[PDB]
């Protein structure tokens, strides 16, 4: 039954219109400056970069998705071993369904199976931080796919407008997330999903011990829309109170500034609404330190293995050609080329107290 | 005949299209910050707060609509009926009528019969004030209804496009207010009428020993457009006239600043084109004490009861989800919570003289 | 022949799609402050101010179309004696054909037989100043028709475009002007016509003794517009490069701006795409004395006397709605009034150098 | 096979939709003053100025485009011999096709055949420096045609997504680059292609003793595009790619700013969607020495000599028109005439560091 919503999420989001309704990712107002001379040639390009122990191929990942039934496995295993033959991390769906459910597990474990190398990272809900989960719950869903480190996923907006939603956010499920990062052997990543990440929360956040941010700002997948659609389904008078929050949430690019600079040091994933390479240099040339997707991982994949080649050898040559025309010859040079900001971005970070100066030098 | 007017207002205003003609409330360019983390369960919420010397359970208002006749005051008593059980506020329409004709009388009475504990707010036009109303006729507006307050509307825009309009708007009457207000028994309130309190008109209230505003701006209900349909309805010339105002006055949201500003321990209710609980939390965020309501109102009352308290309900779940989002336990919290201030609005303060910084400080 | 372009001048400008073509006034980014307390009465609003050494009821004049020929005489005639009745001054078209062929007299001074009390002002081109023209030819226009003034027209960017134009502005112009300044009896006002009065060439006219400016910005009458279609129409291939420059020229609002900035103590007309009193008010507002009209003037006068008496009453009316609706009881206090400016109008004064403050001490 | 691209890339130019596609010069938020007393005669406006070692009548050049094919040296004998009439300088198109094969030399040769007097600018690619080509390659291309300097032209964009592309531009080009003017007769101009010069890559270029600079910026022929199409038209992948790419670039208004501010003595091409002489005047307004324009002059060579001639009679007329309305006599006057620059232009240069004041002072 939370594998029927599993399903339901899916399929919504795939075959739905849920990618950017009604919302804005603010890239639009970032523009890499063109270099006429790149002073590098196109091959000797290096995308190379960290994460966490591990070395990745390109600095992208697919942030978490799905899992818990079998054919949602099928899609997990064409992810994973795409993913794992261009050595790009791979985030799993929440996990609390294989917790719940013993049956739901090979559709998390398969992912390992067939992704021996690449860095797997595991999904637990905040909410079920309050709701009983703690330390075993998390080596479980770790250990359960050999997981370089674990993302614990911010849902409030979601939560809400879900017709089964768990609005659960008391403060006491930091104190003991900040426990739990004690005692685990891999590191925590706090991600939004959707609805992104502002300086009040990174600071919150990283006050608590947490070093690693996923934006998953607003203008991807819109998980109130998909909410919307699930209340319109089965009557619920919840629906048109969703319409008028389908714009709500902190842009992705706003979200990639902020996080950025109230916490310099953080490492950053820049992800929501992320669909070229293009993007995936905005974000980073913005702060991030590797761009996320999720939504069109998704649908590439259902449509099966060699579309989804096709899509990240498309993702990693729109990216090389964004490094190629700024002159970046390495994803250290890709965040510190030139950039203009104009628009919404710009007002949005000044009303937010960003200085432009002080914040070029913050992300070099 | 003034009755008569009563029920074409109304009439256009529940059925004709004039609710943000060629107007704007600019609460698009006001941005509630979201929180990924609120650091609250959704159930700990308290919409709770103050109205003068009584508890209300939501930060919302009915403002006053109508009055004087008996089906205007069966859609009274469907708003009084229903705003008691919510424990929310209610004005009542311009009681002149009543003042005029006895048997008008009982339709502006039969809200305290019905609504026997929450504040209800009587209704007088300040044009009144300059011919020949004073201390009695308050006095008889509030104790027809046992008013725990009185409204005194500011309506000059649609004074001069009215047909049978008033616009008198002599500084005498401002004196005479004051005089009132010493031997009035409850406090006034001084409410614009779809075209807003700027702050100058504020400062000059203030002046004269007001504390209450009901900011009531443009971008809702226009006054200027239901005048003109009266004009076009009845050959009137002013009819054309009346469309080159059609988006006069000050926005809702500048409204809002400008009093908060110039008057900073105001009470303040921000209204004029509240149209959801998204809406209600900007305008309480932004500086307003309580979101005040009328056309939605009016237009669910008018379908009957039960889709008032639909109305009602859904109303409260789009504030608290507000609420939720932005980590705001009570209206307390709501009132300091992040905010981004773009676009026309951002503008409009900068050349008012409004200083972005003194002014967050002052909303808090 | 030059009496055939006035009729062609007249007809386009009247029948052809040239009001405001590809061009703007700016006076949409310039907002009048509501006051929902005005302070005052109606009824107690005077429009009355000083022309020159006249009075007049109202900060409104029509600004010079036509004459040279009897039908254009006879609109002429229904300008004027609509103006004798409302107390409102009228600048007659170019003389220049009138000096050129006496049987064009009559349609000028036809305008002083019907209109004895209100000021009239003569009317000739500033080419004419380098191609013969002075001191007897500007007495004769004057003393024509009893001129309280005589306006000396700037309209380089129609003779650029212009089949038969006199693209001729040589400096010696203006010696000729300051010299026949000298000796006249009567004030000169310097108008463009459709273009836009800058900064530089209002205070290159004031060095040389021009103390009285008529804005005639772009946004309202496009006389490139009639150019182009004079060019269309005789196949020359002037046309397609007119096409290229209908927004040329300065908004009237930048305008406004621009004369009263840098020359703070000048008698000044703002006109160019004033089509309301509600515009009419801006224009005052924005820093103004008087508010100029030519083109729905020449389109209510050739429906008809009454026609062009039901137009000026509703010019009337919605000045004095504007004046009502900001408490200025007068045109002295609409030119103090509240204003906001925003969008490009504000950029334009920020580039050009218009601090703000000095600004609006300026205006008042 | 090269010679077959050569007539592709024409084709598409001429018959495509590619000119401005889904970009923008930024021309439109740069405003010429009108100035309604010029203080000169039409006829008086000088439109000469130095191009090297001759002079040219007019502020304008033909920037490179083709060569390689007869049907290609018929284009551009048109074009060189219209150029010749008119005394404007003409650069051809990449001569590389010549150095590789000797039947094409006639194609690049018949320009000075009937092009005698006009400087004539030769053409490599910056990609050919890298691969090979040095000092001899440079004086065959100079001397084949009897050039007045040689463009080496910058289109790393375009290599990207060309299918049969090149996107090679290793820092030991410009070594080589800088070495090879020492032993050249004539002068070197780098110019871009579609995508424009940034601060960055102008300064990098100056310190390699590059003075002379061709912004071409985006806005104008968009190569992106059209090697969007060659890709779409062989089924390559690239194509969608491309697609997310097509508004990547300096604009040309940017490109002139940037250029002129980072090297402010620099000899200044604006080039890159200048379509008219109004486009033509702003560019030189804004910083540059001369306009430059490459397809609508190939789309009028096409129809044939005349109307080529009537083309660039349109282009002198606009452009001594814009001279006109601002008072400009000659082409110093011009670079030094009153501007507006707004939007996205001005937020472009504020981000940048372009000080607006020094800016100002630095074009004049
Ligand atoms: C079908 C599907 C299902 C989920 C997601 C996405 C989609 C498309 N996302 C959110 C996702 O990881 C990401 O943060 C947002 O989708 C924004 O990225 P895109 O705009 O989709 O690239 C997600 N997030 C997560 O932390 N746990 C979850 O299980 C899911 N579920
Ligand atoms: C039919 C009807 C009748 C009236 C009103 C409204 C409507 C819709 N309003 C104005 C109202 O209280 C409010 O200030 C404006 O309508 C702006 O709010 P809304 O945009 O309608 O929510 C109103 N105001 C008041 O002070 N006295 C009056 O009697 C009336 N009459
Ligand atoms: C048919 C017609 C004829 C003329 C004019 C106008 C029209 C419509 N105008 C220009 C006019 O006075 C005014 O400056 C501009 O038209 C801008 O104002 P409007 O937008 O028309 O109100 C004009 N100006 C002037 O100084 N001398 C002239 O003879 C004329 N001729
Ligand atoms: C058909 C055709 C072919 C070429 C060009 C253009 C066109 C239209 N352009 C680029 C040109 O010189 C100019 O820099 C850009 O086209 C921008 O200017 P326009 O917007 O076209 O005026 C060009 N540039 C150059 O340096 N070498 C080349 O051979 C070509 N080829
Ligand atoms: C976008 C996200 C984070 C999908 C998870 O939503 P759910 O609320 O269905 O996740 P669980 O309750 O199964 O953790
Ligand atoms: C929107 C408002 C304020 C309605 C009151 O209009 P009226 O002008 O009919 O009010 P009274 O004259 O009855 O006070
Ligand atoms: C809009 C205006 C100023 C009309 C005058 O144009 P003309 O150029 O025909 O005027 P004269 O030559 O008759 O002065
Ligand atoms: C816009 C330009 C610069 C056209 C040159 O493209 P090519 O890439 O076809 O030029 P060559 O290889 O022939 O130099
Ligand atoms: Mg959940
Ligand atoms: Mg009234
Ligand atoms: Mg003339
Ligand atoms: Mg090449």
């Amino acid at each position: 039954d939370i594998v029927n919503r599993k399903v339901e999420h899916v399929e919504i989001a795939a075959f739905e219109n849920v990618d950017g309704l009604s919302s804005s990712t603010f890239l639009n107002d970032v523009i890499l400056v063109h270099q006429g001379f790149p002073g590098i040639s196109f091959s000797e390009i290096n995308t190379k970069t960290k994460f966490f122990r591990k070395e990745i191929s390109v600095p992208v990942m697919v942030t978490g998705m799905t899992g818990g039934r079998n054919e949602l496995g099928r899609i997990n295993k064409i992810i994973a071993e795409v993913a794992e033959k261009f050595g790009i991390p791979m985030g799993v769906g929440s996990q609390r369904v294989a917790i719940e459910k013993a049956e739901a597990r090979e559709s998390f474990a398969i992912v390992r199976k067939v992704a021996p190398t690449i860095p797997i990272i595991a999904n637990l809900g905040m909410p079920q931080l309050v709701k009983g989960y703690g330390l075993k719950e998390f080596q479980d869903a770790i250990q359960m796919i050999e997981a370089d480190a674990i993302a614990v996923h911010l849902n409030p907006a979601q939560e809400v407008f879900q017709p089964e939603g768990e609005p659960e956010y008391q403060i006491y499920a930091l104190e003991k997330l900040r426990d739990i990062s004690k005692e685990l052997s891999v590191p925590i990543i706090v991600k939004e999903s959707g609805n992104g990440i502002s300086m009040e929360t990174a600071k919150l956040l990283y006050s608590y011990g947490i070093k690693n941010f996923d934006t998953s700002g607003q203008g991807g997948t819109n998980w109130i829309a998909i909410e919307m659609i699930r209340d319109i389904r089965r009557g619920n008078w919840k629906a048109e109170s969703a319409k008028n929050f389908l714009d709500w949430g902190v842009p992705t690019a706003a979200s990639i500034m902020e996080v950025r600079y109230s916490v310099p040091d953080s490492f950053l994933v820049g992800s929501g609404g992320i669909r070229s390479g293009l993007d995936a240099a905005k974000a980073i040339a913005l702060g991030a330190d590797i761009a996320g997707m999720a939504l069109p991982v998704l649908k590439s994949a259902i449509e099966g293995k060699e579309s989804l080649e096709q899509f990240f050898r498309k993702i990693i040559f729109e990216l090389k050609a964004a490094m190629m025309l700024t002159g970046s010859k390495d994803v250290d040079a890709l965040k510190k080329t030139s950039i203009v900001i104009l628009g919404k971005l710009k007002e949005w970070a000044e009303y937010r107290g960003i200085n432009l100066s002080i914040y070029e030098k913050v992300r070099k």
